[PDB]
């Protein structure tokens, strides 16, 4: 088989189930998360000679690592073995969503977004625009509904057409001010040398913003302890700059 493996992510209640399940159909099965007693949900298909393995992650508002639901989905999108991401968005209520593609973006990985549950929006009489979300995103955008059907198929061709480029369409590269900008490379230079499962960058911020597991790992390989307050200063500078964003985003896509 040619096999591609895909991870949904999104936000609770974003439309996932829905979604897997129009995807799948019956081909799908529960088993746990390794060490936990978590359910962990996969399914198949098969689309133009490829067969598309789904793992659908748990719903996550954001990438931190206080809750096992978190941690779950954090670490198989850093640390397992998908192909791409594909991020479910609620199209009626984007905000959230957008914030947590933000995150995984960062991460490197390749993304598609889908914005799901588009019959609802149209309903409303809202306007988005598919061009202004792929400017400023620079990643695939497919408009879906697992009512109609609507970007289904189109969504099962970006799958395979974007599982099959050498590198990522994106480059999330987020300004975060003079002060911030100029602690993160320092990070990245202090890190050249070690070999590192992901990117320097998002290791930079995880580390500076006082995440469980990155600013752990970043003391243990001999970056500086950060005060509480340097933490939380950090931590707070860079959500601010990626709501901003996202109500950038959200001015410019949406009517
Ligand atoms: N109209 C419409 N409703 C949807 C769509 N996808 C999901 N929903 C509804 O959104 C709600 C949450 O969907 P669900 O798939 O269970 O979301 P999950 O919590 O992210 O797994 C349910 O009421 C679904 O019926 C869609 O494409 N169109
Ligand atoms: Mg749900
Ligand atoms: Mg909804």
């Amino acid at each position: 088989l040619h096999m591609v493996k895909v991870a949904l992510a999104g936000c609770p209640n974003v439309g996932k189930t829905s979604l897997f399940n129009a995807l799948t159909g019956t081909k799908q099965y529960v088993a746990n998360w390794p060490g936990v007693t978590v359910e962990k949900k996969e399914g198949v298909f098969t689309y133009k000679g490829y067969t598309i393995n789904l793992i659908d992650l748990p719903g996550t508002y954001s990438l931190g690592y206080s809750s096992i639901d978190e941690k779950i989905a954090r670490d198989y999108l850093l640390k397992g073995d998908a192909d791409l991401v594909i991020l479910v968005a609620d199209s009626v209520n984007p905000e959230q969503s957008l914030y947590l593609l933000l995150e995984i973006l960062e991460m490197e990985k390749k993304v598609i977004l889908a914005m799901t549950a588009i019959d609802e929006a149209k309903k409303t009489g809202m306007k988005i625009d598919r061009y202004e979300l792929q400017k400023h995103l620079g990643i695939p955008v497919v408009f879906t509904s697992s009512v109609t059907g609507e970007g289904l198929e189109e969504l099962k061709e970006k799958i395979v057409e974007y599982a099959q480029k050498n590198t990522i369409l994106h480059r999330m590269i987020l300004d975060y001010g003079e002060k911030v900008e100029s602690e993160i490379k320092k990070v990245e230079n202090f890190l050249r040398d070690k070999k590192l499962r992901i990117n320097p960058r998002y290791f930079a911020l995880k580390y500076l913003s006082g995440d469980p597991e990155f600013y752990s790992e970043g003391v243990k390989l001999g970056l500086p302890e950060l005060s509480e307050e340097e933490r939380i200063g950090y931590r707070l500078l860079i959500a601010k700059r990626k709501r901003e964003y996202v109500e950038n985003v959200v001015k410019e896509a949406f009517a």
